[PDB]
């Protein structure tokens, strides 16, 4: 069940969308034998464009591990470019007193709680080295490196959200919900379902969209109105729970 | 969810306006692989008016952490103008200081948890490095360090709001109201909204600025007048009660 | 005097052939008021195959300073990449320490004085401060920060000389005459005088070049010979001064 | 005149053959503007069959540095395989201690003189470094760590030359004049003269050859003989200098 473990901390990193529903139906196909060839499947991670370019790094190592008959295969640029560690000499110094201790390891689970008493940057940093073939480890090990580095992101992913919405300062938090209801409503748009709902969907979704917009507009200052400030969340905030509760209605 | 992350960060320090809006949907199309030239973008942000230098720099800058493809891109001037800290050497020498502890980060949070704790014109000179390619650091944490100065932006720009309404001055709290009252008036003449009510708000608009400058004209000063300094306020509280209701009724 | 100045530093870290004679005509052109466009000079300052990064990163550096006109000039990517100082923090902490002493200063020789007291590599980062518009020195002081670089570099291209010749390992140094040779027969093969010298000049090296190759094909290794080791020396020795001689016959 | 002092070094530790020939002549192709591409050049290294793993492996790291336009190149596997300094985790400590000196250094003489104070194995894993893109140091620096090592494994292979000959076991000291005698006789018989030597060359090559094998099957046992270990070693004396004028004579 080691594949499915990796598969869950690497899916975690990679933001929302239709890429990480593409990235995981792939990660499949790989994970079960039905791998494809690996410079098209690289190619096409290449040139996706949300991916940041450590996250990019990571889905592009992994699939390296997979694939057998080594000596043929090909070293991607942007792999090693991620991974560098910004060719720091002090934190790779950490990567090579990871890497003297992962080597003595065979078991996934043992590599894993050995890695994540390091810091996040050692971790880019040595896995960068068994990409680069500097180093050398058993395939067991290296994801549970991987996995390291992706619960050190997914931790931070989650703890960055923590102190996002309990930000004290009332600027941001206003223009917190402008955002994200945006984005909700970008979701209905561009995944437009087969039931006549997609017109209704956009529809609302668009309302949401034209109106934010023209919130943005106006402004939220306590200087730039008289009060408006109060009412004009007030209709995002019904916005909000009319595109919460239209995400069911298709599913 | 970085991407929406920094998306708050960024939005909350452009002021209100027409720019807001326009900007915030480039931001949509560059974090959402609708990347357009970059160069076109950057030479129609360069055009704003209204943005201020430095705020005209962030949005630069965020821009080309995106786009992909170095030794190819340009390195705008007006950036470098804007990020570099006024060269002063004792500020920047806190930037190479923070400098040094970025590059051994590649998580989002800790670029942003370690940056705030640095004063606000460091972090514009190091935001400077970064763009300048002095330094290196992956884009992850370099968000982290845009929104660390967006923060402190964003901190201040609610900080003087504060300060201002509360000031116990009575000279600006009169002049106050009445270029608060034509800015939300300026608010409804900009957007001319597709029905009839653009007409209407166009008048009652037009009715307090055309009155607000006459409210100028004769003063407030308590030496200016015998007591007309109580009911000409007074007159203005009710038009922007009066605008205030208008901001809804094409919405 | 100035411009003769930086002239012989910038100058000497160049490696000799055709492209140090282009140069300097070219610094000539833009050292006496015939400025050519700046971006023709630099694209044509990037295509050079010889010139070292670092190199080509001076002498792109040194053109700038000369062309007025500010905010329409152009910051090329390769100077910066060059001169980023590979993006240490710990020597680019020293750099900003030059650079608050710099700015202090308006005389070219007191930017040169305090400069020489600092590492090779903290010049390098702190001359790209300049060129990135990250600080702002007079021009005097900046050619004084660009000639303690050249000097730095120049001291260590006669340095190396003196421990390359007097090695005491017998391999390399029958290694450096035949390469020194091949090298000095090269000079005159490029250099087609307009005498008829041209084609016997051509014979005599491709002489050496054709003996020298067929010198390390067979080898002289103390293994590889009974004796031959010596008298293969000796006839490289006398095609030496041959050639030391034909060079000043075109002269 | 780095590009000379660097080619010296790489071709000390190349051994004596048409390879070192060839070798040579394609560095003067990519030190002198004439830059073939790379992948037909590195391919054509791969398939070299006498250079060592090693050896090989800096002759393609040498290529790299000069050929321009990185993100675009390919790093070739076997050069990663060599470099890798069979990914010992100890020498590897010492190779970032080293790639932390080496980062602050932009001179090729300050790179080769702290390069020196490090072992041979270190070298070869920090080599790796840059050529990985792990690291990132300026190419006059890159430059001065291949001359440290290969001025460690030219000090080795001299140093090698020296202990052999005077080694005291008579067993080997025979047998390395066989095989020495073999090595000079095939040193003709692969370099055909275009004159009428080679068939004498040929014939009087094939003397030694035809009559070291038979040497061989006698043997020089003390044990294999009495007395005749003494005259056998001295028609191969006469057959070494008699081969030993005739290098010359082509000459």
């Amino acid at each position: 069940s080691l594949l499915t473990e990796v598969e869950t901390y690497v899916l975690s990193i990679i933001p929302s969308g239709p890429l990480k529903a593409e990235i995981a139906q792939r990660l499949e196909d790989v994970f079960a034998g039905k791998n494809t060839d690996l410079e098209v499947l690289m190619e096409w991670l290449k040139t996706r464009p949300i991916l940041s370019p450590l996250t990019k790094g990571i889905l592009g190592f992994v699939f390296t591990l997979t694939v057998p008959s080594e000596r043929g295969l090909q070293r991607r640029r942007f792999v090693q470019n991620a991974l560098n560690g910004n060719g720091d000499p002090n934190n790779m110094d950490k990567a090579v007193k990871l890497y003297r201790k992962l080597k003595r390891e065979i078991t996934f689970h043992g590599a894993k709680e050995i890695s994540l008493s390091y810091s996040a940057g050692a971790l880019a940093s040595c896995m960068g080295l068994i990409y680069n073939k500097m180093g050398a480890v058993t395939t067991e090990v290296a994801f549970g490196l991987v996995c390291a580095t992706c619960e050190q992101i997914a931790d931070s992913q989650h703890r960055s959200h923590r102190q996002m919405v309990t930000t004290t300062n009332p600027l941001i938090r206003h223009e917190n919900r402008m955002v994200l209801a945006s984005t909700t409503a970008k979701a209905m748009e561009q995944m437009a379902g087969s039931s006549e709902q997609a017109a209704e969907a956009m529809e609302v979704a668009s309302q949401a969209r034209q109106m934010v917009q023209a919130m943005r507009t106006i402004g939220t200052h306590p200087s730039s109105s008289a009060g408006l400030k109060n009412d004009l969340l007030e209709n995002l905030q019904a916005y909000q729970k009319r595109m919460g509760v239209q995400m069911q209605r298709f599913k």
